């Protein structure tokens, strides 16, 4: 269930995602629209989706797609936030799994966010054992999905 | 026009969102929560729009209800990150009037969280002063409704 995937998540796993945080959360505009268009490179087939956002190859200029990638952000915050309390946290993934099964967005296309984060960590020195930490959080939303 | 209304976010009222903000910002699942069901306690015409939820009465029991009150509180605090820039700001509000357009809240109905917000501040000694400051907020939502 979700409640297992969520109570899974070790001290070590969490210590890690909290500092990673500490750095990626700091900007959430700049990092937040980084993680977007990197998916949009990376996974073209994901854009059409987007289409609300209009065109998102404008990036950072496309006031539509900076408010959404602020508020992605936030949504990760209010994960981070919750890692101490499966209970809590297992509502807040609930919440946000509705939003995308309304999309139609599967498990495993919601994993094609795996990529875009580890480029994004890569970025600012995080390696892979701090990329398996972030798809471990990607995978309690997908035992939601 | 949103933009004048993101004008009258003077240094004063700004100061007043983050001075208050830091206590009640603190406990989001609890005010969260205790926003949302005085909303419903103080103005039960609007029960019917949160259908999703389930029976709100139950409050923090509910787990949709707690999910969603945790989320709210992460859209108070992007707003409050945002009062540096009012162009981020306003991308980030016009993002969530979207999510109430496509729910038929008009700006009128939206401005109803005004005596709950008033209320929850009072309760933690917060006055008139910053009942006020924080309508100047909400009705920046309200400009793009
Ligand atoms: C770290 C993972 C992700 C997080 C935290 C996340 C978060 C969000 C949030 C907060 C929203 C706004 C919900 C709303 O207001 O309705 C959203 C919308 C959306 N997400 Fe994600 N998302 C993630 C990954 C993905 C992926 C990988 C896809 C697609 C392959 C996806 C597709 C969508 C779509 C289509 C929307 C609607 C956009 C719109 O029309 O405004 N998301 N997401
Ligand atoms: C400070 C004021 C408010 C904030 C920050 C706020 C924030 C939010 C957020 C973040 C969501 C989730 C959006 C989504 O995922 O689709 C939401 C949903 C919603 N809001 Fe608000 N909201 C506020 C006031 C109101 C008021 C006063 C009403 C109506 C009288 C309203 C009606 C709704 C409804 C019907 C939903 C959809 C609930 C569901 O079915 O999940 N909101 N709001």
């Amino acid at each position: 269930s979700v409640y297992d995937a969520a109570a899974q998540l070790t001290a070590d796993v969490k210590k890690d995602l909290r500092d990673s945080w500490k750095v990626i959360g700091s900007d959430k505009k700049g990092n937040g629209v980084a993680l977007m268009t990197t998916l949009f490179a990376d996974n073209q087939e994901t854009i059409g989706y987007f289409k609300r956002l209009g065109d998102v190859s404008q990036g950072m200029a496309n006031d539509k797609l900076r408010g959404h990638s602020i508020t992605l952000m936030y949504a990760l915050q209010n994960f981070i936030d919750q890692l101490d309390n499966p209970d809590d946290l297992v509502c807040v993934v609930e919440k946000l799994a509705v939003n995308h099964i309304t999309r139609k967005i599967s498990a495993a296309e919601f994993g094609k966010i795996n990529g875009p984060i580890k480029k994004v960590l890569a970025s600012k020195n995080f390696g892979d054992k701090y990329a398996n930490a972030w798809a471990k959080l990607v995978a309690v939303v997908q035992a939601a999905l």
